[PDB]
């Protein structure tokens, strides 16, 4: 699951044609450590699709234009639109974010 560095590297990445889902996460965060192994299966099933992280704490700019309400969220992109947000841990939510992204894809 790349671990996104910078601004310009999420916007390169969020732009693209493939479809790209992003695990947004802090230190601050209860469950996203619990859930983060779980996302790591997901990119071993669904090699067509892109999974990346940010880590809010560390990329403030990133953080401003996402402007999440939820710890975590997971937010999937097509050709620098978002297409759909998940919020929250649960499994069978991610799971189905990804069925319906990797059909996409």
């Amino acid at each position: 699951v790349k671990a996104i560095e910078s601004y310009d590297e999420w916007k390169t990445l969020t732009s693209g044609s493939d479809v790209v889902v992003v695990d947004y996460w802090a230190t601050w965060c209860g469950p996203c450590k619990m859930i983060s192994p779980h996302f790591a299966k997901l990119e071993g099933k669904f090699p067509n699709v892109k999974f990346a992280k940010v880590d809010v704490e560390e990329q403030e700019d990133i953080a401003k234009e996402a402007q999440i309400k939820a710890m975590p969220t997971f937010v999937a992109y097509k050709d620098g639109k978002v297409i759909e947000t998940v919020t929250g841990a649960v499994p069978a939510k991610i799971n189905a974010l990804l069925d319906k992204v990797a059909a996409h894809h």
